[PDB]
């Protein structure tokens, strides 16, 4: 299990924005397969794309949605594994890796961290082989295309970096994306949220990425039973019977634990705004502000 393979099901409509690399791929990797006759001759498609850009994007995720899209089968590995966990095999890994890409047309290799190749003699082997590999558009033959993800694309092999035509930045997302991912990291989690309440969610996380997004939405969705536990003191409100969560001394307010009482009659507050935006507070943005100049610089100088 060093190489992952799925067929993956992640549509277009499932990656939260990103609409201008979505463009781009679609260009680069869905009109060479939906219309295969547009590349005869010495007109040919893509076969390397980089994917750089801040951590916490999900850039492996949009490679599952042109994988999906493509209707190609996404083999996957990662550079970090290969140059630390397995290390002696990892010639044998790139080998195999690349073969059954062949044997499985159409289909996608992701490798994610490909910076994490070159340096800190053993790991120049990787690099050395990924190279041979890159040079199987001249197999003959394909058929598979070679997806590169990277965070820190300045410290990704020049050699490599060269080795993929076309680049493409996925950068953090934008209002209406981080919308989105509101959206669908809570789903179906009951709450009383509005489309207004998302977009004020959405407005309020300037600067987050996808995965600090999911950190603060699985923070707030326990809020309410946060709630439940810690008091002391609940409340009758309104089907026979209902108590929810209130602060010491109250309208009706009786002292008590969770513990004692009865099975459903509990009212569970309702998960709101503040929920989230008290889970916005307490989980700063991942991602250096700096990095939109070091990563506009590579796109200044090799985009």
């Amino acid at each position: 299990t060093a190489i992952l393979s799925e067929k993956p099901n992640v549509k277009w409509e499932d990656v939260a924005g990103l609409e201008g690399a979505k463009e781009a791929l679609k260009e680069a990797v869905i009109l060479p397969v939906k219309f295969p006759h547009l590349f005869k001759g010495n007109r040919k498609p893509t076969s390397g794309i980089l994917l750089y850009g801040p951590p916490g994007t999900g850039k492996s995720y949009l490679a599952k949605a042109v994988a999906t899209e493509a209707n190609s089968t996404f083999f996957s590995v990662s550079s970090s594994d290969l140059v630390s966990k397995w290390m002696g095999e990892s010639e044998k890994l790139v080998k195999q890796l690349f073969a059954m890409a062949r044997e499985n047309k159409p289909s996608i290799i992701f490798i994610d961290q490909v910076d994490a190749l070159t340096g800190t003699e053993a790991s120049r082997r990787i690099k050395t082989e990924l190279l041979v590999q890159m040079n199987g558009v001249g197999n003959d033959s394909q058929g598979v295309l070679v997806l590169g993800a990277t965070n820190i694309p300045w410290q990704l092999d020049s050699a490599i970096r060269r080795r993929f035509e076309r680049r493409i930045y996925i950068p953090l997302p934008d209002l209406a994306a981080r919308t989105t991912m509101f959206e669908i990291n809570v789903g179906d989690t009951p709450c009383v949220l509005t489309k207004e309440d998302y977009r004020t969610l959405g407005a309020m996380t300037e600067g987050y990425s996808g995965s600090d997004i999911a950190v603060v939405v699985k923070d707030a969705l326990m809020q309410p039973i946060r709630k439940i536990q810690s008091a002391t003191h609940f409340k009758d409100v309104s089907e026979t019977r209902k108590l929810t969560p209130c602060s010491p001394g109250d309208d009706g307010a009786i002292e008590m634990s969770w513990t004692d009482i009865e099975a459903d009659e509990l009212k569970e507050p309702d998960l709101t705004i503040k929920d989230f935006l008290k889970a916005i507070k307490s989980t700063r943005p991942t991602v250096n502000e700096d990095d939109l100049l070091k990563q506009e610089q590579f796109t200044r100088d090799f985009g």
